[PDB]
């Protein structure tokens, strides 16, 4: 494999993390002070960092950090009941760990962390974050293997309740590659609804990476993928592969849901940046 | 494998597609003016394929074609948008064309085109077909991969809204076999709903190929599968294996669905013809 | 691997089974009258077993055992229609049999019936068994294959429409590990809504088992399932692993239906007794 390949983790890393009214009633997270997104941040680490996050609420309500698929011991998973949420201005260090796969004592084979994961609220509105993650507060997280292959770019397209990433119906968001662009997505559902993802011109595997490990893996290759709500999956595709540039719709493939706005485009650029069509 | 198994693809393959207004109200694809169906024919190819479809839009409205999974440039993805649907009396040539797997140059291994598909409008009644695909504009695809096994017939059930096949509730489709029979099933969802897919006396592999590779293969066995729209998935079973002759029903196993009509019958016949029971 | 493992099977296992309306409107299955439960009893065999099961109606109404996933001849797919279900007051002899996988003649792959399946009234309200599957006439079965790692314990969450097994809503049930045990969960969806499963601290592999075979199985692995009605997957946890001890909610991640109630506890202690919190 000639292309860029993740390394073996462990690292300690740390970061500074806020959650922060937005002037337009939504709620986000940023890194830094007046920074914040809707995703919040992508979070990457490799099998066997650990991360330590000091959160900080800026906002005037409890608000809490919750992540899947990591590990957390019970202090960091960010509840209400766990004493674990922030009062408002408050600051808390959050610990996320991770760990590489490896045989047991009793013989078994434990999975490691690695996948497409992701962090959100879980006390503004409700005891479960109903407020939070409706106004905002989610974001990525990748746990990368060492070997997992790295793309040009990473994207999160979130289907929160009816809406792409918080946006008005049919503004996207869209995104742009150039043809044979290693482009990645993380793929994130959020709320009370159910959808399914598509993508034109495009396929992926649906495993832990999206890519088949060559040509053993059984594992089925969709470009309609079905998810509900936290369910959190990733993959990458070659911009344009077989298909050349293009404006590629995608969008939530329930007929109501892509009708009243659910969709965006992969613009997929000529390397003279033009889009044929369009 | 003294059963038989597709052949290495590469094929230039045409075909002469119509959509079509049917007498009671629906809208269909067919092969011939005039023997139209819902569902649409049934597509098949080898990896590696390329296939001409000269689509000819004899209704009063607009219409495309849109395919998935298959290899298909912007000119033939059948949207509005990309200048690439059919005005009415209209002719257009869509191109879909297909792969084989295989290592990249950067060593990473691309997914062939290998997998159960299908094809659907993607313009009537609004931008996104829900028109189309509500009258019956929709149709399974097959791409088989060098090596998989060829059923004795296949099948095709499409959850359509609350419906299979467009039919009226508790009215079918019925399939029948002979016990032993290798049946092929090709199972998509269509519309606004999610489902569950239910085979009684029956179960396969949650796999590309609803099929094991053999003893390695991690793939779960199921007899039931959730299902979204544009979802599609096949499968093939020994009729009766393990269990014998009888009505074997199938149907959504959502509660308020299969009482709502989402049912059919699996016929599977002892040689005399005979289903024990029914 | 020095954990306990699944013996070959073959055994030829019997059972008394019983429905009974319960004192407070619901009905339950049971091995003894006066003693069922919602979920009912776990039916546990191994890959070649057969399980003969005198079933015996103890109510007002015709009601029936379906099961999922295993071996059973048409006399025994408790269909009103295959003429299958019981009368009040009557008793017919269901049979289940499993078998192992292996090559057939024609050397494609036989599946085995190993997995996590379930069973549930046919005929109870509905020809589904819409009422018999309202009231709480579902329970869970697990085929094991030869092998397959064996629990410290087994648990049953079932998402029956907005309850979880039947209770009212914000009340459970609650299980408790102590760090270390193998826990497994059996999960079944029954009703006429869609879920998704989640559980704090805690990932298992989406395939069969919720185990990995080692390091080659691409089984993605996850924290949040989705879920249909008559869905049904299971899983092994080490409680606590990597996350020490604490109250680790599971809940349908679904913001509304967690919202409205479906909560419950995975009380993790120390070798104490104690909680971290709670
Ligand atoms: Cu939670
Ligand atoms: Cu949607
Ligand atoms: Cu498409
Ligand atoms: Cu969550
Ligand atoms: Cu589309
Ligand atoms: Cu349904
Ligand atoms: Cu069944
Ligand atoms: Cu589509
Ligand atoms: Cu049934
Ligand atoms: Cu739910
Ligand atoms: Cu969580
Ligand atoms: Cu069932
Ligand atoms: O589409
Ligand atoms: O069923
Ligand atoms: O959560």
């Amino acid at each position: 494999i000639t292309a860029r390949t993740a390394p073996a983790g462990g690292e300690v890393r740390h970061l500074k993390m806020y959650a922060e009214k937005l002037a337009d009633g939504q709620m986000g997270y940023g890194f830094e002070k007046g920074k914040a997104s809707v995703p919040g941040p992508l979070i990457e680490v490799n099998e066997g960092d650990t991360l330590h996050i000091e959160f900080t609420n800026t906002m005037d309500v409890r608000a809490s950090l919750h992540v899947h698929g990591l590990d957390y011991e019970i202090s960091s998973d960010g509840t209400a009941m766990n004493k674990s949420d922030v009062e408002p201005g408050g600051t808390r260090t959050y610990t996320w760990r991770t760990h590489k796969p490896g045989r047991r004592d009793d013989g078994t084979w434990r999975p490691g962390s690695a996948g497409y994961w992701h962090y959100h609220d879980h006390v503004v509105g409700t005891e479960h974050g109903t407020g939070g993650i409706r106004n905002g507060l989610y974001g990525p997280v990748i746990v990368r293997r060492k070997g997992d292959v790295l793309p040009d770019a990473t994207h999160t397209i979130v289907f929160n309740d009816m809406t792409i990433n918080n946006r008005k119906p049919h503004t996207g968001p869209d995104f742009e590659a150039t043809v044979g662009d290693r482009v990645e997505i993380v793929m994130i559902t959020h709320g009370e609804f159910y959808h399914t993802f598509h993508m034109h011109g495009h396929r992926w595997a649906d495993n832990r990476t999206g890519i088949l490990t060559g040509p053993d893996d059984p594992s089925r290759v969709i470009d309609n993928k079905i998810t509900g709500p936290a369910d959190s999956f990733g993959f990458q595709i070659i911009a344009g592969e077989g298909v050349g540039a293009g404006a590629w719709m995608y969008h939530c493939h329930n007929q109501s849901h892509s009708d009243m706005g659910m969709v965006g485009l992969f613009l997929v650029k000529k390397p003279d940046g033009t889009i044929p069509g369009y």
